[PDB]
């Protein structure tokens, strides 16, 4: 871990010197794993992108329908730390390709996900993200998925979901941000800010152990990874008064390779961030 702990008038400026920030970024390391690391035969047939694969020590594995299969089992999901190191607090993954829908649903069930974020725009599901809910109710591998209620906001929509499995019934929230930057300039960042600040409020309300959130858009790891390093780092300000986006960064990339894919997006976490400094200190 690379580490630079940004104090609210750093943290203004940073955000405001791209020079600076692409020197940094580009000096973490990936930390993408070698595709000779999974000799499984049709493992490309699920993923989207075939070299952007999960790190195998947080990889989330599904033990369905049948566990003994390596392939079966496989999903290109990981487990993601939060703030402060905390375990599982995100899964980060890829959006669901028609052959993995249900397996993605089946890790939702498996991991009692309570809620999902999805920043996928609504001109791009086409190759980015398969819908993979229902208009009202669908079935995957035992899962019973209903949308009873769909709430419109400015920034996203909610929509509230029940999975019947067995005589089982829980709860979703489903997330559906709409609006993510072409150009990652600051008068973007209140719409991501909003969002952080409700899915933390709806994690909470789950209390103690809240089970992982998971987030995705294409390829589990741009977006996905700015909407993580900002509710990190989120956190870390309420918390400590400063911000440590790089290390933030890091950390993330440990547990997933990837993890804020642009130089763009790293500095858009910092406009989120900066936004957020003002915020807290009027």
């Amino acid at each position: 871990s690379m580490s630079r702990v940004l104090q609210a008038e750093e943290l203004h400026e940073k955000a405001l010197d791209p020079f600076l920030l692409q020197a940094e970024f580009f000096e973490i390391p990936m930390n993408f794993v070698d595709p000779k690391e999974y000799d499984i035969p049709g493992l490309v047939r699920k993923n989207r992108y075939k070299t952007i694969l999960p790190n195998p020590h947080s990889r989330v594995c599904l033990t369905s329908p049948d566990p003994d299969d390596p392939l079966s089992s496989y999903i290109n999901a990981n487990y993601i730390r939060g703030y402060g190191g905390e375990e599982k607090v995100y899964i980060a993954t890829q959006g669901p390709i028609v052959s993995t829908v249900a397996d993605f649903w089946r890790m939702v069930w498996q991991e009692h996900t309570p809620i999902i974020v999805m920043i996928t725009n609504i001109e791009e599901m086409n190759e980015k993200c398969t819908e993979y809910w229902p208009e009202e109710q669908v079935a995957y591998d035992g899962v019973e998925i209903t949308v009873q209620k769909v709430i419109h906001t400015e920034d996203y929509r909610l929509r509230l979901i029940s999975l019947k499995s067995g005589t089982e019934e829980r709860g979703l929230k489903h997330y559906w941000f709409t609006s993510w930057p072409d150009q990652k300039t600051p008068d973007r960042a209140p719409p991501l800010l909003h969002l952080v600040r409700e899915v933390e409020e709806a994690a909470q309300q789950e209390g103690p152990h809240c089970a992982p959130i998971i987030v995705h858009c294409s390829a589990g790891i741009g977006r996905t990874g700015c909407f993580i390093a900002t509710s990190i780092c989120c956190q870390q300000l309420r918390q400590e008064g400063v911000v440590d986006i790089l290390k933030t960064t890091c950390q993330l990339r440990q547990d997933r390779g990837g993890m804020i894919q642009t130089c763009e997006q790293y500095q858009f976490v910092h406009h989120v961030m900066s936004l957020y400094e003002k915020q807290l200190s009027h």
